[PDB]
This record gives C-alpha cells, structure tokens and sequence, in this order.
C-alpha cells in the first residue's frame, strides 16, 4: 500500500496550474517519480511528504541553463575545467554580429563565387609568425593528428620518448598520436636524449622529425631545436613543432622573462611547421592553428579528414578579431594578456579592497598573503608568477565544506585551499565581483 | 624592366605620402602586400605603368582595417545556404553564448562535485530526451561525427554499404574520402541502383563491424530490413542522417520524407548521427545518438577529444536544445523562415517594393514564385514565396548584383531573365532599410 501511495502526474499538474509551465512540470515529476520510486524500492524511505517538495526543485532547477558563469578566485589564468580564456567584449561583439545572420564566410564576394573560410585568417598568421602558410583547425590535439596523419600515414615519425608522458595532456595527445596513422620511431629515454640518437633512427621510412612541449625530476637533457632543423635539412626531414601553448610572440615585450616558445622565433628558427592552441596563452577562442612552409600547409589541407577537423564559424569569427587587435598591438583588450600583465603592486591593492568587506562578518579571520603562483594552469608549469590572495578561516566550518558551499552559490566562486584555508587569488578576479564575493558569502553564513 | 622596377618606391616614402592619414602600422602592412604585386607584375612584364599605384595601396589600407569576416544580406531565399553561413542563431541563443564567453564557467567543471567534468553533461540530457536515444555526444561536426564512429567501431574491421553510397557531387565525394581515411575497411554491396536485402547479410562474417547508409537525396531496401538483419547477427547499425532534423516535420505542416533522429531511434537504428547547423538551425556541430554502449566506446576514442567541441558551440547547442524543448520553434531561424506562411510573405515583399518606387529608372514588380529553399541539401523541398523582381533600363542584373556583392553591407541575390530577384523567406525586416539605402546609393552617382 506504500508505493501506490505515488501520486499520478496528472495530479502534479492540477498542483502547478499557472505556478509553472505544463511540460516543465511534467520533466520534474517523471524525473522526481523514478527517484521515489527507487528509494522505496530498496525500501530505503518511509515518506511521501517530500514528494511535492522536491518536484519543485526540480521545476527550480530545470530553468535555469546547465552552463553558468563563475567567479574564478584560483588565480589560474588560463583555467582549463572553467574554460581557459575568456574574450573581450569587442572580439564578442564581432562574434554576435556575424552569428546573428548570413555572412560572407564561405563566399568571396569579388569573384561572386565560393571561397575557402581561411581565407580570411590566414594572412594576419602569415604576418604574425613571419611563416609561408597558415591554417586552422578545430583544436591542437586535431592539429596535431593532422600533421602527422598528412605527413607520415605509413611512414616513421622520430620523436623522444620523453614526449610521451604527461599529466597535463593526461596521455590524451600520446595517445592520438599513437592513433595518428603514423609509426612513431621513439628516442631516448625520459630525461635522457642526444642529437645522435635522433640521426640513428633516420631511414627509408622517415617522414618527419618531431618535438612537442614539455611541462619533476633532477635533471633532463634534451635537445636545441637548432640542432634538429640541422639534422632535418641535411636529411630532406621535414621538422615539426607542437608548441601547444599558441604563444604568438615574444614575451619579453609585456616584462615577463620566460623561455617559452612563440610562433614567430619557431618559425624564424627553421622548423618547417609549428602548432599551438589558440585558447591558452593567445586568449582566443579554441582552435589549432598550424604554421609554415607552403607545401606542407597545402598538403595538409588537402588531408580529407581536415573536414572533419574544419573550424566552425564562430571560432573563426572570433579569431579573426582576437588577430585583429594583436595587430593593432590592442593586449589590453585580450583578457588573457590583460591578467598576466597586471602588475605586483595593482594586485595588492585588490586583495586590501576584498579584506575591509569581510571584517564585518562573524567567525571569519581574513588574512592577506603574498604567494608565487603558477596561473598557466597545468599546461605551462613553467610560468612562475607572484599573486596576493585573500586567506580565509571560519571556526565552525570547514575551507572544504566552505568552499563547497561557495560553489553552490549563486553565482558560483571557486577558489584554492590551503591547508584548511580558503584562499582568493586576486589575478583572476574582476573588480566587478567582489562585492558579489562579500554578499553571497554572508548570505550563505548568515543561516 | 629593372629600370622599370627601381621606379617601385621604397617603404618609407609610401609612410611619407599618408602622414596621419592612416596608422603607419596599416599603411606598412598595405605597402608590403602591393609592393609585392607590382614587382611580380613587373617581373611577368605584366604592367608597363606605376600610376595606379598610390590609389591602390589607399584601396588596400580602407580594407585592411575592416574585418573580412563581415555580415551580408541573403536574397537568395536559401534557407541552408553554405557559402552564407548555413543556420543563423536567433538573439536569444547569442545573448546566451556571449554571456558564457566573457567570462569564466562551470564548462569542464562540475560544481556539484567540486570536479572536473565533461561538457557533454550539459547537453546530452537534453538530445536523450528529443531524440529518445539511450546516450548522446557532440562533436566538430558530422564529418567528424562519421569519421569517429567508424574509427570506433570498425578500425580493422568491416563496414557494410551499399556500392551506391560512394558516389555524390553533393558531398562531393568527401564524405567516401573520409569514410576510407577512417582506418574502417568498407566492404560495398549491391549496385548504384540495384540493391537486395540478403546482398547485405551474404556480406556479414567474422570481421563485420557495423552496417551503416546514408542518407540518398533507382531501388534500394528500407532500414527496417537493416535493423532487422542487424539485429539478426548482433551488428550495430549506424545511419547517417546529416540534415540533423530534431524532430518530424509535419508538425510544421510540412510533409516530406526526411529522417529525423526521433523517428530514426524509434525504428531502432543503433546509432545516429547530423549535422548541428543545417535543420536544426543550431551551431556547427555533429551529433551522435543512440545506445548506450556505442556511445560509451566512441566517447573514450582518443580522437575524440581533437574532435571536440568548443565553448561557444557548445553553449550555443545548450541554447537551441532548450528551446527546442520549449517548443520555441519561432526563436529558431531555420525553422522561423521555413514555416514562414505564404500570405506572411507577400505582405514583406510589398512593405519593400514601397520603399523603392522614388528611385528612378527602376522597373519594381512584386511575384510570387515556388522555391527550393533546403539547399542543395533538401531538394525534395519546394515551398511559394514572394519574390521582388527589379530591373533597371541603362543597368544589366549581371551588373547590377555585381554591384550589390560590392556594397557595404553586401547584398546577395539571384538573377532572372536579367531581372534581380529579391525572396523574402531570407530577408530581415531590419535590411529592407539598407537596401533601399544602399540601392540609391549606387544609382545615383
């Protein structure tokens, strides 16, 4: 007599009249209903008071979006689970234009007749890098997968081995270069590696001579690049580079003295082609983009599974305009290089703002601390640079039950903990948030 | 001719020539790209003269600075128009895209868990629910779609096909050539036009992966049997849809015969899979439903993940799949301009024919006329529309679109017994405007 006791859809339907909408409700009930069904088929409920209840919360939930925004407080720049690089205004104005209506993507409108949608990136690439050719594809790891199934299906790719660990590329790029449909003729070991072991395992079958970005252990030795364009011109061995970070230029020029790899000195090196992201260090939107000698590109494009690897147009539109300021030199207008550029002494400022709203709240001991900090993300550990964050303790609550509750909210804020501390990186916090910070964190601990 | 190419002006004088006329970055850029030209044309004797020069390096810099990526008006009265763009996305979508993409997300994010998560979550409960498949997934778009499901299931092993399906100029055999480039080993069946049931079971042995059609814009089998074999010798089947239609369309009062993933679940077909941005007037995408298993293999494929898809498309895909739901079909583009009603289109034709009866030399007549509005994709599709039919007395069509093309913003329309034909089922009234606008503007100079 007690699971009959569920009440029929129809019912909730006469409950939610105009409270709600019809089909909205009838999603809630079915999904509340099979629930309720099962936890009193393992017997595990005795009540059907909360029937009513959470069918509601369900409505509740149902209308709002899956996907929300979120205030990021980990100070990673380039977040990877919270969507890397968000885009400026600007490049999302030209976005939403293009995105609203009919366009000129795929149509050259001189010769009135169909074009390639590359068309319209690729000589701001050519510019930039100082390469051949250019192309873009959806992302790096497609990027990747082309330029080794066009240039080597078949035939051998020599790479060190120690290009196939990673935690950062969680063995997802390892793996689709070993179901690339290239054979990978591998090299050295982890941290061992010299020139002469990637000449002795040039042969009949060699297609191409490959090297990726690393990201530990005491020592490594590893090869210049100048040594392996050497080695692939005195062989007729194409030379690949995936830099993977998109970095386009030297960026010694925004104060920041790093060695990293930027497409424009890779290319000017003598690698034959050169690959990165544009979501990370380039604060695009996501694509592959790959550049250099104009044989390779052309053959690469040709590769029929560059279809399916083929950039939608709003990634591209997008891309076009995120080109577009790099080439006005507009960096403060692309959120990525905009934080990383922020300077020591602003970002102390910031943290002091936060701390004077949070005294007023109880059980709170608000602590402000200078930290080196790594905002790359797991993808450039490398990248060493110093953050005031914004320390937090309350008594009766946890930093991990806090922050769980944090992230329940609305909106949501997300933060790294430190030993039982909630802490606040103020390199990836808007001005605009913080009073969003104070509000929904009283309001939260105020019941 | 190297005298004549020593008259080539070096950079710095070109710098000289616009001061602050243009920002020296924009004029360097437009000096390189023409200095470039003209020495070729020099060096293939091609050019013999140096005055049109300076004009056109101007030319150049006006163009550099504007995004080549630009907004265009379609006249065409293709509603699925591939070089304009296919599906356009209604505000509502945009707004909500634009949203996501100026900040930071809950995208790879679970907020639940405190976890990394997969942006799959957020849509897939959505297409389960539409399509009635077990599982979802998305990917770059249905190239990719196809690719990946005969990589994950057949790599090595046999794809049965009809013959028949490697043959189109619409696809324009790129859809084979990828289906070869999969690593599948496809084993062809039947003839172009002669196809049997058992030539399809007389092809399942010990290395059989998968059997999988296409959708055809001659006698073949229907899926029914398909299924049913499939089912026979426990073989996936696979259908490639592509249009990407959600549901069936006589709900619109359209009655065609074209696949929709609902009906193509219903009937029993493992796994299906369309195109994001045709029917579905979404973003580009492809889409993959269907059982669960199928879907669980592709997803863990390492090649997913160089196939998957961005933010924006994804938050884009959210937006359309809600109101989808919602039943909200006047907010999609596509299906707006599709279910347009004749007297519905009359009535825009005339509201512009108005505005251009003060405009002289012009010839304004207002028609109706029957349409393929589908695309080369859906030419089974014929529906009326009222078209704006001009001519001018001094100016030939061919001319006179070609002037449009060169317009800002462009207007793109086709051409009739030399008469401009504007169909209104692809016009915005926010264009008739500019059209009127842009149309004097060239007539009266």
């Amino acid at each position: 007599s007690l699971l009959r006791q569920i009440p029929q859809i129809s019912k909730v339907v006469e409950i939610f009249a105009k409270a709600y909408p019809e089909i909205y409700v009838v999603k809630a009930a079915r999904e509340v209903a099979e629930k309720y069904r099962k936890e009193i088929i393992e017997g595990a409920r005795a009540d059907l008071n909360g029937f009513l209840e959470d069918v509601e919360r369900k409505i509740k939930s149902l209308m709002k979006p899956n996907i929300k925004r979120v205030i990021n407080a980990t100070g990673v720049v380039i977040n990877t689970n919270l969507g890397r690089a968000p885009l400026s205004k600007d490049v999302i104005n030209f976005i939403s234009e293009i995105a609203n209506g009919y366009s000129n993507l795929e149509y050259n409108l001189e010769e009135g007749k169909r074009g390639s949608r590359i068309a319209h990136i690729e000589k701001y690439l050519n510019e930039l890098t100082g390469a051949e050719s250019s192309f873009v594809v959806n992302n790096n790891a497609g990027a990747v997968f082309l330029v080794l199934n066009t240039l080597a299906e078949g035939k051998e790719v020599i790479i060190s081995r120690g290009e196939l660990v990673e935690i950062g590329g969680s063995f997802r790029i390892p793996d689709i270069m070993k179901k690339s449909g290239a054979i990978l003729r591998e090299v050295g070991y982890y941290n061992k590696t010299k020139v002469s072991r990637y000449e002795g395992a040039i042969n009949q079958n060699t297609a191409l001579l490959m090297k990726v970005h690393k990201s530990m252990e005491g020592f490594v030795e590893e090869v210049k690049l100048e040594d392996l364009v050497k080695l692939g011109h005195k062989y007729g061995i194409p030379t690949y580079y995936d830099a993977g970070s998109g970095l386009l230029i030297n960026l010694k020029e925004f104060g920041i003295s790093v060695d990293e790899p930027n497409f424009r000195d890779c290319i000017s090196l003598g690698i034959d082609l050169v690959s990165g992201s544009g979501d990370k260090l380039l604060g695009g939107p996501q694509a592959g983009i790959i550049v250099g000698k104009k044989n390779l590109i052309e053959k690469i494009k040709k590769n029929p599974i560059a279809r399916a690897l083929r950039i939608d147009k709003l990634t591209l539109s997008g891309l076009e305009m995120t080109l577009k300021l790099y080439f006005e030199k507009r960096y403060e207008d692309i959120p990525v290089i905009r934080m990383l550029t922020q300077d020591e002494k602003a970002l102390r400022q910031k943290a002091k703002r936060l701390e004077k709203l949070l005294k007023d709240i109880p059980g709170l001991k608000i602590s402000v601390i200078k930290d080196k900090a790594k905002p790359g993300g797991g993808s450039l550990p490398e990248l060493e640079l110093p953050t005031y964050c914004v320390a937090i303790r309350h008594d009766r609550l946890s930093s991990q039950e806090l922050s769980r509750r944090l992230r329940l909210a609305e909106p949501p804020i997300v933060c790294r903990i430190r030993e039982d501390q909630l802490l606040f990186d103020m390199r990836t916090v808007f001005h605009e948030d913080l009073k969003t910070i104070k509000k929904t964190l009283q309001e939260l601990l105020s019941i």
